[PDB]
């Protein structure tokens, strides 16, 4: 599914991301834009042979099982395929664990490089929520 901007903002707020670990909703929307273009089916292979999955490009190196990332962990206790669903529940639940792991949203290098320190409220401007 490719979400609209405000549609995704809504969905993320319903699933409890607004101000989760102190990160306003616009931070989450900005990260999803640059990670996936709001496409739940996004995947990208990393250099090490891990894969990033879904709207927030969650990495099989640590967070999910895809059976093809030697040595990796599955800390969210899910198949990586769950992160590609039209329903963002699994992605959100796993993101809450990631953002809680000490580095905050710096876990997402694209957030650090493209969202952090910008006017992230622009991503939810106009949205009914
Ligand atoms: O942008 C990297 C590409 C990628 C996506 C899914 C599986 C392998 C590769
Ligand atoms: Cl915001
Ligand atoms: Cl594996
Ligand atoms: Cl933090
Ligand atoms: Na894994």
């Amino acid at each position: 599914k490719v979400f609209g901007r405000c549609e995704l903002a809504a969905a993320m707020k319903r699933h409890g991301l607004d101000n989760y670990r102190g990160y306003s909703l616009g931070n989450w929307v900005c990260a999803a834009k640059f990670e996936s273009n709001f496409n739940t089916q996004a995947t990208n292979r990393n250099t090490d042979g891990s894969t990033d999955y879904g709207i927030l490009q969650i990495n099989s190196r640590w967070w999910c099982n895809d059976g093809r990332t030697p040595g990796s962990r599955n800390l969210c206790n899910i198949p990586c395929s769950a992160l590609l669903s039209s329903d963002i529940t699994a992605s959100v639940n796993c993101a809450k664990k990631i953002v809680s792991d000490g580095n905050g949203m710096n876990a997402w290098v694209a957030w650090r490089n493209r969202c952090k320190g910008t006017d992230v409220q622009a991503w939810i401007r106009g949205c009914r929520l």
